[PDB]
């Protein structure tokens, strides 16, 4: 089974580009991070910052998570992110995603020793 920290990395980190370059970014990334294997994951955010910068959020501003847990953290700075969401035309195994690039604060839930991100809660 994948660890929670490793699943967060796979689903949410994309440190190799500064920003989405095209409308096809999400289609490509959702496929290659294996988020369309048996079903189309409906929504997923990628963060275009170093792993170290995202991990550092776990010692930044403690905020409530949407679900009422208290282990969420909001980045002090905005980060380059891309939101991927299925469009009307999406139908497994032919998933189809809208790509929306933005620069926003991220909010992550953190757990463990080391205390690292395990869920992406939201952007602001
Ligand atoms: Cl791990
Ligand atoms: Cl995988
Ligand atoms: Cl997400």
């Amino acid at each position: 089974k994948e660890t929670a920290a490793a699943k967060f990395e796979r689903q949410h980190m994309d440190s190799s580009t500064s920003a989405a370059s095209s409308s096809n970014y999400c289609n490509q990334m959702m496929k290659s991070r294996n988020l369309t294997k048996d079903r189309c994951k409906p929504v997923n955010t990628f963060v275009h910052e170093s792993l170290a910068d995202v991990q550092a959020v776990c010692s930044q501003k403690n905020v409530a998570c949407k679900n009422g847990q208290t282990n969420c953290y909001q980045s002090y700075s905005t980060m380059s992110i891309t939101d991927c969401r299925e469009t009307g035309s999406s139908k497994y195994p032919n998933c189809a995603y809208k790509t929306t690039q933005a620069n926003k604060h991220i909010i992550v839930a953190c757990e463990g020793n080391p205390y690292v991100p395990v869920h992406f809660d939201a952007s602001v």
